[PDB]
């Protein structure tokens, strides 16, 4: 048959043994929703409505009947089970010729229209049908509070578009989380929404308010189960085990929130050390989140201090806040006097250095409010001062919005958590972290082997997070090529604030989401090719300091310009290019020929 809708491509007419089963083909997805979808063809022609590609409808066939299908393993009657396996196999020589499809998604953004979310079920239709009863240098960098303001919804935007890939680990992990509530007794209390997560995925009707979503001890374990769910992608993605992935690696180096998600990857070969080495993580970030959350509760803040947060636009005050582009200890003197005027209880410290000229700042919300008030001052409205001497007697710019954490992380008044939790952590049978880990990971600050055991590592892992300062720019110090990221959340995720730092080098690939902005950080297809390695700027090496030979080897001559207007105007600019320059001559008052005759009085002496 053929795949109809003004853009017709051929699907086997199998001579008695194919064509009898498409006519439980050939209505079936002539339905009034594709026969609705079909008017809006001519004259608003392809804005919606696949078939915008002629790829586009033979997948929402390979949709429809695949989905539509025995649905089964024990499968329901063949009818359902056999025509998807030709209506695969004539799409499989078709459009991608190898090279696994997640290419062709890099197809549809250069061939057909500009869609993503149109491509992102074309990669569903694709997988999950493919699984329907037939047919089964290197950094990685892992995220964690990021300015990733929802934090769970690409999760939702993970269990959506992938069944196949992640519908196992949440069968343990999601029962994992709920089976540790009555474990630690008097944690339910701190958990008072329960933690039945699939009925969030299974529902946004029932899905919790996104704040409470926000608070912490929702917030840290399953962000991690989102760095790890994404490894599994990709691991059923190149067909590989974990050790597979950490067969090719050299890096694997994250942040506070993912520096233990991967500590616990690095020594996991195989899919079966793979979920006793998941219980490594789940374990952490559930106790992690419940033991500093006893240490400093929420409070509800007095609302005079929510008025003004709304015109600055620093959004809601919950205790993080960073600042943006100014150079050190600048700031530190505002933290100096109000540190002076702060009582000993809620003195305020700077946790964070991430990138150059980012500093985060975690304390009492009160006090982080109050040094924004020494911080409206000394500060502009953005007013212009280029013009006028800039680099002389300027008043600075700012942009100081805040960051949704609701527990102040890398800080030092919340020290009990620190030495309950691995008293709770022993408390359990799984504080073994010996040398197994391969991939030599770095810290989140001064990056040792960490190999180095008589550290009980599993102990380094919360003053790490709740005491230490990280200093992000000596955390990479790396000898690579390119970079993973495992950011969960956008294309904003410690990723795109990492790519400052680096210069000359890497053009690195995230795996979430299929979104471009430009070519710097492109992803989504660079997981899934061959025969394409971009590497970008060599801004060091490449560009750098060299003089020049003739045909007959010379010296090419000295760059260094000359070009005046009130010395230079004459034949006594002649000599200035006897000896060894680039001499220039213009300006010399009329240009009605005297100076132009006189041009050839000076080149025949030149």
């Amino acid at each position: 048959m053929d795949a109809y809708s003004t853009r017709p491509l051929t699907l086997s007419h199998g001579s008695l043994e194919h064509v009898l089963l498409v006519p439980t083909a050939s209505f079936f997805i002539a339905s009034q929703l594709q026969e609705q979808f079909n008017k809006i063809l001519p004259e608003p022609t392809e804005g919606f409505a696949a078939d915008d590609e002629p790829t586009t409808p033979a997948e929402l066939v390979g949709k429809f009947l695949g989905y539509v299908s025995s649905l089964v393993e024990p499968s329901k009657v063949g009818q359902f089970d056999q025509v998807l396996n030709l209506c695969l196999t004539e799409f499989e020589n078709c459009y991608l010729e190898g090279n696994d499809i997640h290419a062709l998604a890099a197809k549809l953004l250069q061939e057909n229209d500009t869609t993503l979310v149109k491509t992102k079920e074309l990669i569903k239709n694709y997988i999950t049908a493919r699984i329907m009863a037939k047919r089964p240098q290197l950094v990685a960098i892992f995220g964690g509070q990021g300015n990733t303001d929802d934090y769970f919804e690409e999760l939702r935007d993970l269990y959506q578009t992938y069944h196949v890939l992640v519908g196992d680990l949440i069968k343990f992990s999601a029962e994992t989380l709920s089976e540790l509530i009555r474990t630690t007794l008097d944690a339910e209390k701190v958990f008072t929404q329960g933690l039945n997560i699939l009925e969030w995925l299974e529902n946004p009707s029932n899905t919790p308010d996104k704040d409470y979503l926000l608070s912490i001890p929702i917030s840290c374990p399953l962000i991690g189960v989102i760095q790890l769910a994404h490894y599994v992608v990709t691991a059923k993605l190149l067909g590989f085990t974990p050790g597979e992935l950490r067969s090719y690696l050299k890096g694997a180096t994250g942040h506070s929130q993912g520096l233990v998600t991967a500590v616990a990857i690095a020594e996991t070969d195989s899919w079966e050390s793979f979920f006793v080495s998941v219980r490594k993580a789940i374990t952490v970030l559930f106790f992690i989140g419940v033991r500093c959350y006893e240490a400093y509760p929420n409070t509800s803040l007095p609302p005079s201090i929510l008025e003004d947060s709304l015109e600055n636009n620093e959004g809601v005050p919950s205790p993080m806040l960073s600042i943006s582009n100014l150079t050190q200890e600048q700031v530190q003197d505002y933290v100096n006097k109000t540190n002076s005027h702060l009582p000993a209880g809620k003195q305020v410290e700077i946790s964070l250095v991430n990138g150059a000229k980012n500093l985060v700042v975690s304390g009492p919300p009160q006090s982080l409010y109050g040094l924004n008030l020494t911080l409206r001052k000394a500060k502009a409205p953005s007013g212009l001062d280029q013009s006028r001497i800039p680099f002389s007697e300027r008043k600075l710019k700012f942009s100081n919005r805040f960051l949704p954490v609701a527990s102040p992380f890398h800080s030092h008044l919340l020290v009990p958590a620190s030495d309950l939790i691995n008293k709770d952590l022993v408390k359990n049978n799984v504080s073994f972290n010996a040398k197994d880990i391969q991939i030599p990971v770095y810290d989140t600050f001064d990056g040792s082997d960490l190999r180095v055991l008589s550290g009980s590592i599993s102990e380094r892992i919360v003053d790490c997070i709740i005491r230490l300062p990280v200093k992000w720019e000596t955390t990479t110090q790396f000898k690579a090529t390119h970079i993973l990221d495992f950011g969960p959340g956008g294309a904003s995720g410690l990723g795109v604030l990492t790519h400052r730092n680096k210069d000359g080098t890497g053009v690195r690939v995230i795996v979430a989401g299929t979104l471009d902005i430009n070519p710097d950080d492109d992803y989504g297809f660079k997981q899934e090719i061959f025969d394409v390695t971009s590497n970008g700027l060599k801004k060091n090496p490449n560009w750098l300091e060299e003089y020049h030979p003739k045909l007959i080897k010379n010296k090419s001559x000295x760059x260094x310009x000359x070009x005046x207007x009130x010395x230079x105007x004459x034949x006594x600019x002649x000599x200035x290019x006897x000896x060894x320059x680039x001499x220039x001559x213009x300006x010399x008052x009329x240009x009605x020929x005297x100076x132009x005759x006189x041009x050839x009085x000076x080149x025949x002496x030149x």
